[PDB]
């Protein structure tokens, strides 16, 4: 298991524009296209992202390339953020995947100051409790539980 397998499980794969859990136009392996309610706006974002006129549909290869880019962008958002980088560097490799997963889902900016401190301190049970007191956990509880279990245990048990 690695960050790609983990997020592929959490996000699935759809080759036609769909709506995510917040109602936002998305494609591929959880690639957000736009928060605008306009499908035409989403289709324009898609064509720009892929480099061809897609008509709202992509190939598996294109979805996987977008996914690589998106995982890379999440890692970079961590490494460029003065609050996130020190915590990320303090984690082992499995827990680093949980961190990337959260940034992929909610963005580098997207209130976890106290959870970050507990993670840096390696207070895993306390961090797990604090992470669940969130809109994130309430709105996507099964995915949040898998990510939190990864932070709590440092194992892939929730995914296996
Ligand atoms: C768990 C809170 C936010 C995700 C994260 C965690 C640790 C390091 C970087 C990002």
């Amino acid at each position: 298991m690695n960050i790609f397998e983990m997020l592929r499980i959490d996000e699935g794969l759809r080759l036609k524009i769909y709506k995510d859990t917040e109602g936002y136009y998305t494609i591929g392996i959880g690639h957000l296209l736009t928060k605008s309610p306009s499908l035409n706006a989403a289709k324009s974002e898609l064509d720009k992202a892929i480099g061809r006129n897609c008509n709202g549909v992509i190939t598996k290869d294109e979805a996987e390339k977008l996914f690589n880019q998106d995982v890379d962008a999440a890692v970079r958002g961590i490494l460029r953020n003065a609050k996130l980088k020190p915590v990320y560097d303090s984690l082992d490799a499995v827990r680093r995947c949980a961190a990337i997963n959260m940034v992929f889902q909610m963005g580098e900016t997207g209130g976890f100051t106290n959870s970050l401190r507990m993670l840096q301190q390696k207070r895993w049970d306390e961090a797990a409790v604090n992470l669940a007191k969130s809109r994130w956990y309430n709105q996507t509880p099964n995915r949040a539980k898998r990510v939190i279990t990864t932070f709590r245990t440092g194992t892939w048990d929730a995914y296996k």
